[PDB]
């Protein structure tokens, strides 16, 4: 067969989804982990916050939401589970809606801002020594309104991925008005798995990393999203891929 | 050690820079051609003229504008020629000016008003028949070809103002933009539209780098429509 190779950065936010998607869609795939365990410095992965590339035949494409739309159009075996409804459906605007809504949060300024001002995390799993190390009053005033503005700006944007989870959230809880408590339970836009979940629950797996899980969910706030969360963690293939990736202790 | 990897397209215009690059600076490379011979639709390379991808340890860079930059920041040993003088030299503002306003030509439109509309090509080394596959403006073509020959004109008159390259003594950034870039001009045949009588100091600066050792060991037959 024309062979799937891919190289991808194992804890890098964007090369779990591509990897979660090509579990989803049961392709085989040569995945080779171009990270280290110890850099030049001397650091672990969770030091190194900060594109992947597939190579199928005679394509080449970089980035991840570019590679999933590769991987969508091209394997399109009878066996191979789709991951979007047709473009002729009802739920195609429903799925890139809130495919979109996700894919455009800023999760490398979520992980900038936890590793710098780790007062607005709760719970994080990095490391608090991560922090540490990430006549002149001139500079001392001139530091000072850098991080005011970069509080400023880390507020704003944690606001606005709260309306975002809002929205989830409602959209969560009309699957959950719309099923029988005793039977299977939908995802985020109907009975199937879709790119939005991915999106979604990739999402929700760095959140809870940075940290930035008890602020939007939990002890009564938004519980179809922690439902929907303590779910896909038992998903089969999401654990298989991601099932300890936020796990500092391994390397 | 560390190894080099490179997936390209050899026919492609930008992987060609990548590669001459990668050879003017001695770097053992790992260069993996993904392109096949005939294409599923069974048509060669000179049909499909329609991105590069680096893989150097834990670093992954795509663009080719973006792997050439990455190879002159990475390789500093000693043994290791530079195409870029440094960033705070007199010599680098000017390299950097050719280099981006010969990046910045439309080679892909070039290209199909090649195939398309040959009558403003002269000696195409295109079979005709492309011509006559792809058609199942010649307004906005003579625009940009108008448009070709004031970047030109421009790359002339440096070259009279210097044996040396374009900018200067060394072989830099700007020389393979150039080469690579005229190389392709010859083979959609707006060569002898743009330099026999005109451009005298460029046609001898494109017959020139024509010998050299290196260019023509990766890029002395990529014109070649006999060879896959």
């Amino acid at each position: 067969e024309v062979k799937l190779i891919l190289y991808h950065w194992t804890h890098s936010f964007s090369s779990q989804k591509v990897r979660l998607v090509i579990a989803e869609k049961a392709l085989k795939c040569e995945e080779h982990d171009v990270s280290l365990p110890l850099s030049e410095h001397n650091e672990p992965w969770f030091m190194r916050l900060n594109v992947p590339v597939l190579i199928h035949g005679e394509n080449i494409i970089c980035e991840a939401t570019q590679i999933i739309d590769y991987l969508e159009q091209t394997f399109l075996d009878e066996r191979t589970p789709r991951l979007m409804p047709d473009k002729e459906s009802m739920y195609y605007p429903r799925v890139q809606h809130y495919r979109e809504l996700l894919d455009s949060l800023p999760m490398d300024a979520y992980t900038h801002g936890c590793i710098l001002h780790p007062e607005l995390t709760v719970d994080s799993m990095i490391p608090a020594y991560a922090t540490t190390r990430i006549i002149a009053k001139q500079k001392r005033l001139k530091s000072k309104l850098l991080d005011h503005d970069n509080v400023k700006y880390l507020k704003k944007i944690l606001d606005e991925l709260e309306k975002v989870l809002d929205q989830v959230e409602t959209e969560l809880q009309r699957r959950n008005e719309e099923t029988p408590e005793e039977g299977q339970q939908p995802w985020l836009c109907g009975e199937s798995f879709t790119l939005a979940d991915v999106s979604l629950a990739v999402t929700l797996h760095r959140l809870k990393f940075l940290g930035f899980a008890r602020r939007n969910w939990g002890n009564g706030k938004r519980p179809n999203l922690e439902t929907y969360y303590e779910r896909v963690l038992k998903r089969k293939t999401f654990n298989k891929v991601l099932g300890h990736v936020n796990n500092i202790l391994i390397s």
